[PDB]
């Protein structure tokens, strides 16, 4: 029940549409980060070490009871810095580098999920056959403060992240997803651990071809909604939602807010006899 | 049981504010298309007649488990296709084409809500006095590309559909239910069934001068929420709301977004002795 | 219980920024304007002056049951009009200015909350130790009505709203609960009145080191979510939230729609020994 994580903060290219690099501020080399996962109650003891020379960086998990003056601050260049707080609440929640000014270290990629898994996990696990990681992000101009905080998305895009080895794990671009689809059977039912982590957007999630059987706000096993077309999620809302799909074929994964998804935010779910 | 349904796709125009028209893409000559009611557990066999002599369209019901790469594929122009999938789930669904690029063909007016009604209808059937359908869209530069994906709405309207016959029947546009508002009498329960079929806006839907004693979201009677001054749906997003009308006077109906009441989103409810 | 509530329509000057002033259209020379609170049962009669000697106002609360086109109606300059109607829900409620058009009088400042406290409170009470009403706003372009409909939000701002003497009663402003934060002590359990004014964004609304114990939407006590790490508010949209905060230091306040934090919404509570 004492958890020890430590990642890096670093500067990472990445193909976020086919031909265009973004320079990206990333935990570990990806953007999103990597998945954390945790159990509900764990003591989580992270440290992070700064690799970018040239700015401080942080670290925030949405999971925590911490002070954020004293546990979420800035560790300076060639640095580390060691933190310690629990995650007492189970769900699915976003992270990501809290350094003034926020919204230009979280545009630049440095935001992701840590999953804290409930006590007594959902009152549905019993039905589910299958599960991934999805998260949705944007992407602005190149470090741009006047886009990021009033300029459209350029690109909005999903990545996923493994929960266990063998599963895709992707940094947010406009296709890797269309490309090389989530994979599942046909009558599966199927849970995706979602969030949204904007910066700016809410995203309205929806499976095509498909509806969410049970939904837990934000994960955690109490907000418990049925029946859904589409899922409503704040920038940095997290959800698990399941559904089951009943035919073999390709359904797209989407935000439905569409000038979004025209804009890269659709991956792919391939379903197969 | 099994649900024949046969929709044509064609281009119509529509006045979508005085004297302005757009030369909509439509089903069945309306925009919002026509509503669709079917009852939870029927299979749909849904034919669409191609008349667009241009383009192909499809078709996608949020209410229906299908394959999307099957079940929604292209009609070619001057074709039919028919596809069957059943509607398992109750609600409020939109449909939509779902011919690439989907935003194209969801901004020129190719959307809908189909209801489902639940096996057991809803809690507070008996309270209910009268009923109306509103769906609320955008509309945009005509068919333009760039103003779809980057642009703000150049109007965003209601429009009612008829459940009964002498129930109001009308296009999205920013007048006609403020010139021939909804109708009802003091003392009234009225349910709304509402669905954003955007594409890109999320609505805060609120009645003015009542709160909603109750809210299934998406219309699934599981999901209640009470004493709701405003509904949040997200792009397709759905809902049954209830209120009550206690004095006589016309009773405005918004998205609380103001900049888009203000580009037409206001509906109005008179109310008599 | 008869409750008899007076303000003034007036137009007072705003520092909404460090060194901007906005000629702002209020209630009572504050913007959002003051809180009402009530009791749910109470028949509110309530009376508007207009001081503007060249523009009418009008008064809509959210949390009564009212004849819109009677007792929200216009009050000319120099006049005063009297309404009476009662408030039957429990909530966090929007009031603004009903005056056409309503997203000018609301863009430019006329906008509030009132509290209609629940006959039976709510499931939690005994575990909370201090209470605040926080209000989300937007400025845009001064009296532009183009901005006002088109344009991204100059500022988005948090206020507080005094219930009891000694609670910060403060104007839509980017810095002063920044300069001046919220304060509490450590292992409190605090509970925050919360509701976005709009008049056109909706709040991905979060408290930075911790999780919210128990959300309660539109401050229904029915609406009950627990675990919520962000609440979405639509506009105009409500809610109780409690959280604890378990360690000294300073904890933001945001909406996590990191362009709008940027633009100004960040509150801050101090928490101390
Ligand atoms: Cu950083
Ligand atoms: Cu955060
Ligand atoms: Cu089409
Ligand atoms: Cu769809
Ligand atoms: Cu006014
Ligand atoms: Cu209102």
């Amino acid at each position: 029940h004492d958890v020890h994580i430590e990642m890096t903060a670093q500067i990472t290219d990445i193909e976020i549409d086919k031909g265009k690099i973004y320079k990206a501020w990333t935990f570990n080399g990806q953007a999103p980060g990597p998945l954390v996962v945790v159990n509900e109650g764990d003591t989580i003891h992270f440290t992070l070490k700064n690799m970018d020379p040239v700015v401080p960086h942080s670290m925030d998990f949405h999971a925590v009871h911490a002070s954020p003056s004293k546990d979420f601050i800035d560790v300076m260049p060639n640095k580390s810095g060691t933190f310690t707080y629990p995650a007492n609440k189970p769900g699915v929640f976003m992270y990501h580098c809290g350094t003034k000014p926020v919204l230009q270290h979280i545009a630049n990629g440095m935001h992701g999920v840590i999953i804290v898994k409930p006590k007594n996990g959902y009152p549905t696990d019993k039905e589910v056959d299958r599960e991934y990681v999805l998260i949705q992000n944007e992407w602005y101009k190149y470090n741009d403060m006047n886009d990021f905080q009033n300029g459209v998305p350029s690109y909005v895009v999903f990545s996923s992240k493994a929960l266990k080895p063998g599963d895709p794990n992707t940094n947010g671009d406009t296709f890797t997803l269309k490309e090389k689809p989530l994979l599942a059977k046909v009558g599966e039912k199927i849970r995706l651990y979602i969030n949204n982590v904007g910066p700016n957007e809410v995203s309205s999630f929806h499976v095509v071809g498909t509806v969410f059987d049970d939904v837990y706000l934000d994960g955690n096993p109490n907000n418990h909604l049925q029946g859904m077309q589409t899922v409503m999620l704040p920038a940095s809302g997290g959800a698990v939602v399941e559904f089951t799909v009943t035919r073999p074929g390709t359904y797209p994964i989407v935000t439905h807010q569409f000038n979004h998804a025209q804009k890269g935010a659709v991956a792919m779910l391939k379903v197969t006899e």
